[PDB]
């Protein structure tokens, strides 16, 4: 054997450690002492059982032993780096061939006048320093929770400069005793020195495995790529797919130009006979006893009157109008509060500076005695302080302020030093722990983590809620905040969830829109009148009141079944009865003036009956269709969608009811006693000769449509929903500006025994045996990519930790007895629950039996002052146990701040991916916010469907009244291309689709059928009089049931609508009036344009 050192020569420095001997390579080691060997190999290993002739001592190796386990607890987190750190040490002093990789560089002079080496040259493969720089890369420290490269490297960030630390000469602070120069640059034909080289192990090594928290390998690196999106170049896929289509398809079409079968099977002919028979008897018995029909009407409008304002009446709440209570996720939210309790009542509280930052002596001192007034001496009217409902994590402890005051344990800290003692407590939480003894995350608090730049801090305050004592608490805070006056350069915006509640409902918009619809009476009156120009005041005004009566008895008729009443329901369902209920009125009162003149049947009466059967057969075919259309919303899984299919389903089915009975006894009833004398639409429309040209216009529109179809985005905005100008504007607005926390996110696991070794590992995230994919890691390495970017709280990982025998004060039990040893017990008979050689990072003497709850309830009651692992505070409400097993338990994480609509959805898709991520775990993620965005995920296919349908209803219930295939086809044609001209408006408009979207999006079809039914009926079924074509036909048609269109639905909901554009409300000027302003233009336009020219080529 050959060494370039060995022994031990005094020491360099008087009081301190000793100093190895230098000697030249010339000597030969002598034999190791059976002492020595059998220390050498414990703190080494068993590989060094072989050499017996190292270059230390006894002297050498317990000083060495000394220096290693000192830095065991740093890096033991990791044993491939434990293992690496040690070999390195241990060959450099009894390696057989310490001279072969160490030259001594330099020697001195000891106390002694003995041989002391001052610095020395160490040369290792450039791979080796790199592989045990990785090792060691990422290893977490527990105490300071952050890394620990920090404390053994100083920070270091290549191997060269890590290693130094070790090599420098540090005689202070335990380091060094002397220069050692890891120097990289050697040449092996020197034959004196060669580079130290030996065995080296890694993270990713299956015999020394470390956890995925402590290196990047060990973590599961398989995390296939999440994509669920189909999107090609700058366009959408679908937009790419359908120009593709029109490139290629005018191809086929270019080249070919350069080079009613229902008389079989009559069962469905007699329809149109028996059906025009039976509505002639409606219409014979309800001018015959126009008393008798309009007494009950009257009579019906009062009972109903009745039920709908005394018996029942009843809105509902934000829960209910929005998410269904058999959702999947409202049915795990009920699992959520029913086990770990409702989520806080949040009430957010943002001071800001503008134009600098609010932490200043002005305002610090200003906002503790404002701060101070809130959350103690704010007695409501029921008089009952913020103390009474705040929510505390236990009895014994003070409940929880999300604000930077909770620092300082809530006191001034003095006008001396704030700005320092306030940035010590944001860099570590742990060591400033509040009155709750919960750490506080600046990220939360300040809007900066900067802290003192800060431009604003969050004041959030958390009330678990007593049983609606707690609402009245917001009113007080809610006057109190408004009423504040903030010093010069600041303000306050606020919020508080009875603003929801009670914002929501104070909307006054009611001016604009009963004006909208007193225009309509207006114009209804003057459009009844005759031919002449004498005008039917009296027929319009009672025709208008029957209108209104369908609605009243509708809407009283269901609260007689329980149904409530949507604030929606309060706008859609007058709108869609004006207009299928003012089209009848002009249809049948044209009808019969227009059977004025021709004297058939000139009694006054026979000229109504004649009227309703002509005309009744297309109302009650439009009726059906609309009903049809509503009829499949019925099956939609939202509640305020399904509502309004059920209102309007009967709003208008009472409609037709009141609209052939009521209605045609009073028209005979004022006809009788009026008794008047027989005394554009053919010059313009005469136009038709341009057939092929609008065909080309309103085809081309269609097809430019369809590329923008899927450009349109999900979600409602709620800064709108609210009114304008609230205390809100300035809080939402600033949420997404001055909040850098996203929602939590909790991991509910259920029914997992977390008792056997087996299920622990599922869940581990700092331990080495524990599964690859366990639920930490996974989560750990989905912070990277997925919207969930922050830490895990593991409880699981936390307990574990508790009983670590390194954490001797965490943990204590009294000798020979398994009873706790509290902080009043000082006296040191106590000692740690779990022996020093029994706890190991590998998960080898963790409880596993019912030894489990034996120590987890002593450590959900630790106090967790004497030091940061405990349970009382953090995690005694996040575990559901009854001794024996853990029921459920929550593993909070958070979201990303999730400032959009867009981000909203995105976080829920994340929620529901994770959750299904974990196929062995009964695991689901709750947020607060995930019941509301349920539906957007099936938003986009469901809305096919629900609108897809209904084409298929309005080609399939219009098919048996036409008895003509080819003219229910363009029906369903045109119909068809007023949603798509309307699904491409919405885009263009900035209109998301959602719920209130949605519903207004069906109208579309209830409506777009309205003007386009009736046109296509009258071109079927003309009288013999006229003649049989396709021209002549269309022609008489629009001179017979186009004018009822445009004087009647077209200008009726055009001329109310108009004025209603004056809406305050952003709400009701995007989902309602930039939707039924489109609907009554396209429709139009495709109705009184369109059809009369594809007619013409049908
Ligand atoms: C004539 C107009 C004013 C009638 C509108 C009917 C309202 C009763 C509806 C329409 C849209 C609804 C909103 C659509 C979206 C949401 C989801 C959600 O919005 C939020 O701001 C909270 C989000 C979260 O919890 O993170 C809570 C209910 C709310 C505002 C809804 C409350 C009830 C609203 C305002
Ligand atoms: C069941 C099938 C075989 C019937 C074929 C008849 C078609 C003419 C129907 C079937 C589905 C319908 C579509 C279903 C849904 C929409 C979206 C909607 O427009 C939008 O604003 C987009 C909404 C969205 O889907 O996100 C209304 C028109 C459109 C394209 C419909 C146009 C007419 C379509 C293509
Ligand atoms: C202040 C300490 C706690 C910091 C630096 C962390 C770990 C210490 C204990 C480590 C870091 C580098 C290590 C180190 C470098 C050099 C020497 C000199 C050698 O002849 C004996 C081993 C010894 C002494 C070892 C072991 C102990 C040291 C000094
Ligand atoms: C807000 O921060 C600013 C620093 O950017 C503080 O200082 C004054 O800010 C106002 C603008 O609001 C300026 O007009 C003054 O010139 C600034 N003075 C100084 C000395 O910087 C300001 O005091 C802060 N607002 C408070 C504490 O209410
Ligand atoms: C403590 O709660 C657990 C979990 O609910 C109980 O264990 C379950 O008991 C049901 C029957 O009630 C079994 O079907 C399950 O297989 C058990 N395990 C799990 C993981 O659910 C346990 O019985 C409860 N202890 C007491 C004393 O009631
Ligand atoms: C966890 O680490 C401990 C500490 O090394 C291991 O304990 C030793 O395991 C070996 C395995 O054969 C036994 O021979 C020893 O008697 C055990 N004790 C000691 C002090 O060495 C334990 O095996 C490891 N377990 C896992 C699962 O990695």
């Amino acid at each position: 054997a050959t060494c370039a050192m060995y022994g031990n020569c005094g020491k360099k420095s008087v009081f301190g450690n000793e100093l190895p001997c230098p000697v030249p390579r010339s000597f030969e080691p002598p034999v190791l002492s059976d002492e020595t060997s059998k220390l050498l190999v414990e703190v080494c290993g068993e590989e060094w059982k072989e050499v017996r002739y190292a270059c230390c001592t006894k002297d050498q190796v317990v000083a060495l032993r000394d220096n290693l386990q000192k830095a065991q607890p740093l890096i033991s987190s990791c044993p491939a780096c434990l293992k690496n750190f040690n070999n390195l040490f241990c060959h450099f002093t009894c390696a057989a061939d310490q001279g072969r990789f160490v030259n001594i560089t330099k020697v001195e002079k000891s106390k002694e006048d003995k041989d002391i080496v001052a610095e020395l040259d160490v040369f290792m493969n450039s791979s080796w320093a790199s592989e045990f720089y990785d090792s060691c890369k990422n290893i977490k420290f527990s105490a300071t929770n952050g890394y620990a490269m920090d404390l053994i490297g100083g920070g270091a960030k290549n191997y060269s400069q890590f290693l130094k630390f070790l090599g420098d000469a540090k005689p202070m602070l335990g380091g060094s005793p002397f220069q050692i120069n890891y120097k990289y640059d050697l040449a092996n034909e020197e034959k004196e020195w060669q580079e130290f080289n030996d065995e080296v192990y890694a993270c990713d090594d299956a015999q020394y495995k470390c956890a995925c928290s402590d290196c990047q390998e060990s973590c599961p690196h398989l995390k296939p790529l999440k994509d669920g999106v189909c999107k090609v170049g700058p366009l959408p896929c679908f937009s790419l797919s359908v120009l593709i289509f029109y490139t290629i398809c005018a191809l086929f079409a270019f080249m070919w130009y350069y080079l009613v079968f229902e008389s079989f099977n009559n069962e469905t002919n007699f329809f149109n006979g028996k059906l025009a028979n039976l509505f002639t008897k409606v219409g014979q018995f309800s001018v015959e006893n126009p008393y008798k029909i309009l007494i009950t009407t009257v009579f019906s409008i009062f009972v109903f009157s009745f039920i709908i304002f005394q018996y029942a009446t009843l809105e509902t709440d934000p829960i209910n109008l929005w998410v269904s209570k058999n959702s999947e996720k409202f049915k795990e939210k009920e699992y959520f509060d029913d086990n770990f309790g409702p989520f806080y009542r949040t009430e957010q509280i943002f001071v800001v500076n503008e134009t600098g930052p609010v932490l200043s002596y002005e305002t610090l001192h200003w906002w503790f005695d404002v701060e101070n007034f809130i959350t103690e001496e704010l007695q409501s009217s029921e008089n009952i302080g913020y103390q009474d409902l705040c929510f505390r994590p236990t009895e014994d402890s003070t409940c929880v302020i999300e604000s930077f005051t909770q620092y300082f344990q809530g006191a001034l800290p003095n006008k001396d030093s704030w700005k320092r003692e306030l940035q010590e407590c944001g860099k570590f939480p742990v060591n400033c722990l509040p009155t709750f003894q919960q750490p506080l995350k600046t990220n939360l608090l300040f809007s900066d983590d900067d802290i003192l730049n800060a431009h604003a801090f969050v004041v959030t305050l958390l009330l678990t809620n007593h049983t609606q004592s707690a609402n009245r608490w917001e009113e007080r805070l809610e006057e109190y905040l408004l009423d504040l006056k903030v010093p010069e350069g600041l303000r306050i915006s606020f919020n508080t969830e009875i603003s929801l509640e009670k914002e929501l409902n104070n909307n006054n918009d009611i001016s604009t829109v009963a004006i909208s619809y007193l225009m309509m009476f207006l114009y209804a009156t003057w459009a009844l009148r005759r031919k002449d120009g004498k005008t039917r005041l009296l027929l319009g005004i009672s025709g208008l009141l029957i209108v209104l009566a369908s609605i009243v008895c509708a809407a009283g008729f269901l609260t007689l079944f329980g149904l409530k009443s949507t604030l929606i329901i309060a706008e859609v369902i007058p709108f869609l009865i004006l207009a299928i209920g003012i089209d009848n009125i002009f249809l049948i009162t044209h009808e019969y003036d227009r059977n004025c003149e021709q004297k058939p049947e000139y009694s006054i009466d026979q000229k109504i009956i004649s009227a309703i059967g002509r005309m009744s057969p297309s109302i009650l075919m439009s009726l059906l269709c609309q009903t049809g259309c509503f009829l499949i919303a019925a099956f939609v899984t939202m509640p305020a969608v399904h509502n309004f299919a059920i209102y309007s389903t009967v709003s208008v089915i009472f409609n037709g009811v009141l609209q052939l009975t009521a209605y045609v006894s009073i028209l005979s009833l004022y006809e009788k006693r009026s008794n008047y004398k027989q005394i554009l639409k053919t010059f313009y429309f005469k136009m038709l000769t341009q057939k092929r040209l609008i065909i080309i216009i309103f085809s081309a529109w269609f097809f430019t449509s369809l590329v923008f179809l899927p450009e349109i985005q999900f979600g409602l905005d709620q800064t709108l929903a609210v009114p304008q100008d609230s205390y809100l504007v300035d809080y939402f607005k600033d949420v997404y500006s001055f909040l850098n926390v996203g929602p939590p996110v909790y991991m509910v696991v259920k029914n997992l025994d977390l008792t056997k070794r087996q299920n622990q590992q599922k869940i581990c995230g700092k331990f080495t045996t524990c599964e690859r994919d366990s639920l930490a890691n996974v989560l750990e390495q989905e912070r990277h990519r997925s919207t969930i970017t922050e830490p895990l709280a593991n409880w699981l990982d936390d307990y574990f930790m508790f009983l670590n025998p390194q954490n001797d004060q965490c943990c204590r039990l009294k000798k020979g007895t398994d009873e706790v040893c509290p902080p009043s017990f000082p006296s040191r008979r106590c000692e740690t629950c779990f022996q020093q050689g029994s706890w190991n990072y590998n998960m080898s003497g963790f409880p596993e039996g019912k030894d489990f709850m034996e120590y987890l309830s002593i450590w959900i009651n630790a106090p967790s002052d004497p030091c940061p692992l405990g349970g009382r505070a953090p995690y005694s409400t996040a575990l559901v146990y009854n001794e024996t097993s853990v029921s459920a338990s929550v593993f909070r994480t958070a979201h990303h701040p999730l400032r959009s609509q867009k981000d909203f959805i995105q976080a829920y898709s994340d929620g529901v991916r994770i959750s299904s991520s974990f196929p062995e775990l009964d695991m689901f993620a709750y947020s607060p916010f995930y019941i509301f965005f349920v539906q957007y995920q099936t938003l986009g296919p469901l809305t096919l469907k629900l609108i897809g349908s209904a084409i298929i209803l309005i080609f399939f219930i219009s098919s048996v009244f036409l008895q003509n295939i080819r003219s229910s086809f363009l029906l369903a044609l045109v119909v068809t291309m007023i949603i798509v001209d309307i699904g491409a408006l919405m885009a263009l408009l900035g209109i998301s689709l959602n719920a209130v979207s949605l519903v207004n999006l069906i109208i579309c079809v209830g409506l777009g059928v309205e003007f386009c039914v009736h046109i296509v009926r009258s071109f079927t079924v003309v009288p013999s009089e006229t003649k049989k074509d396709a021209n002549s036909r269309v022609l008489y048609s629009l001179n017979t049931i186009g004018e009822s269109v445009i004087k009647g639905i077209t200008l009726t909901k055009f001329i109310g609508v108009c004025v209603l554009a004056f809406a305050q409300s952003k709400i009701f000027d995007v989902f309602y009036f930039r939707m039924w302003f489109t609907l009554i233009i396209v429709a139009a336009l495709h109705a009184l344009l369109f059809l009369p020219a594809l007619l013409s080529l049908f």
